[PDB]
């Protein structure tokens, strides 16, 4: 049938821009047709609001749910997505005209790729909030080679920039589409392992927790972490797992918190491995770099943190069961 709604304009042309309110003060009304494709009707809405936004980049999102209408189908062809609540109640549901998810992402990517100094610092920091305040941007960011951008802009950046990237990366991983995106973007896992050799403790701590979340999400991710680690060893010529063993040596002084993360990450990785071979590939590498000696030194010490000691014993225990 025919349906009447309310329409307002939302200015999200520049995601890095400050928060704008639903532009249309008051909000005019429009009577759309439910059986005809939205794409053929958005022009009327654009027109009705004299909206300062290209019509090639416009999109329609419901105000109640945040759901983005598929401009290629009619309102009813996609009714499966509680909307008629207000209508079927003598009330007029609200609709928001704003930039398409794809255009905002192309804007974020352009800003990061072309910025430097304060402007880059500022844009990277804002990333977390941008993904937090519009989850729908994540699957689009991923599909638009967003992770590569993050890696490219962060590989040789200041500790603060990297950290801002890790924060955004962490936010992205709270969404299934974000996770799956990382699950498919090996360079991201490689970068995380790489960052474990960072002089910045904030970055190392953050990388470890991100890897920890990575491995914990699914047993299928452990062999992906392992491949990432061996790939970095291949590229740098260093022994696989050197960055984790390095952290366990407490080069900058006692730091139980990081050792807990590190040993928990190694244990959890080893817990997901299907075959004994894969398990030994990792443990024999750690052994060759002094793991055994490391575990003893920490266990033969009373000052050792309770939580660390526990992880160490789990480590020593997992090893006994496999050996026999």
């Amino acid at each position: 049938s025919v349906v009447t709604v309310r329409v307002q304009y939302l200015e999200d042309t520049d995601p890095f821009a400050s928060a704008n309110f639903p532009e249309p003060r008051r909000a005019p009304t429009c009577s759309l047709d439910g059986a005809l494709p939205l794409g053929a009707q958005i022009p009327a809405v654009h027109r009705l609001l004299g909206a300062p936004l290209k019509l090639e980049d416009s999109a329609l999102q419901v105000s109640p749910s945040g759901y983005y209408l598929d401009t290629e189908l009619s309102l009813e062809e996609q009714r499966e997505m509680g909307f008629y609540e207000e209508i079927s109640k003598g009330r007029k549901p609200t609709l928001i005209l704003r930039t398409q998810l794809s255009v905002r992402v192309n804007a974020i990517l352009e800003k990061l790729y072309s910025s430097s100094g304060p402007e880059l610092r500022r844009s990277l920091f804002s990333l977390k909030q941008i993904f937090q305040e519009d989850k729908d941007l994540v699957p689009e960011f991923v599909h638009s080679e967003g992770l590569s951008c993050l890696i490219r802009v962060g590989a040789a950046a200041d500790h603060n920039y990297q950290s801002y990237i890790l924060r955004a990366l962490g936010q992205l991983m709270l969404f299934v589409d974000g996770m799956l995106g990382v699950v498919a973007h090996s360079d991201t896992i490689q970068w995380l392992y790489t960052l474990c050799a960072s002089l910045s403790r904030l970055v190392v701590k953050t990388a470890l927790k991100l890897l920890l979340v990575f491995v914990e999400y699914s047993e299928n991710n452990a062999p992906l972490f392992i491949r990432a680690v061996n790939s970095v060893a291949s590229t740098t010529g260093a022994p696989p797992w050197a960055n984790l063993v390095s952290i366990l040596e407490e080069k900058n002084g006692a730091d139980p918190e990081l050792l807990v993360y590190t040993v928990t990450l190694i244990n959890k990785t080893l817990a997901a491995l299907p075959d004994q071979d894969s398990f030994y590939d990792v443990t024999d590498a750690l052994e060759q770099q002094g793991m055994e000696a490391l575990v003893q030194r920490h266990l033969g010490t009373a000052g050792t943190d309770v939580d660390l000691r526990t992880q160490l014993v789990l480590y020593e225990n997992a090893l006994k069961l496999e050996d026999g």
